[PDB]
């Protein structure tokens, strides 16, 4: 049984070809959901879909170090759905992070924070529940 919130543990850190599914539902009347690929107090990626945000749903990926957000990257593409079932899938690579939702194609994250290694934990926070959360080499 996974409890929202959750700590997935990364005890290599990220690496290329490293996939990481995440499947869960939705809560009905959601707010936002945060996926937050975390190395300490700093977050190399943060993912944020925020279902009403000024009446708009978007997605907000942003990395916070040194206690300090940088350049938000919004996308408008928003594959969740309130009470429905969802699939995120992160693809580790050498210059990014790709995200899948129910295995479309989602958006990019270049990587900003390059030891990728160093990042030791994947936060999974929100109107969520949690089936599962995997981590394996493809
Ligand atoms: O970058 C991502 C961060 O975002 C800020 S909100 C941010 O506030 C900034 C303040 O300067 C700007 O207002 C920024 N913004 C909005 C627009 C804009 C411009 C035009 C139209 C339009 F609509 C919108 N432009 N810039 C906001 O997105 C969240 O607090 C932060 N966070 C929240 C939590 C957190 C919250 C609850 C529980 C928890 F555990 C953690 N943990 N990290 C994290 O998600
Ligand atoms: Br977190």
């Amino acid at each position: 049984p996974l409890t929202v919130p959750y700590d997935m543990p990364l005890p290599g850190g990220v690496m290329p070809r490293m996939l990481i599914t995440i499947i869960g539902t939705v809560k009905p009347n959601a707010n936002s959901i945060t996926l937050n690929f975390k190395k300490g107090n700093d977050i190399a990626f943060h993912f944020n879909p925020r279902f009403n945000e000024n009446n708009r749903r978007v997605i907000v990926c942003n990395t916070k170090q040194d206690n300090n957000w940088g350049r938000e990257e919004r996308q408008s593409a928003f594959p969740f759905e309130s009470g429905k079932p969802f699939k995120i899938q992160v693809l580790v690579e050498a210059d990014h992070f790709k995200v899948a939702v129910n295995d479309v194609h989602l958006l990019q994250y270049n990587h900003r924070m390059k030891n990728l290694r160093e990042i030791s934990q994947l936060g999974i926070i929100g109107d969520i529940t949690l089936t599962s959360a995997s981590h394996a080499m493809i």
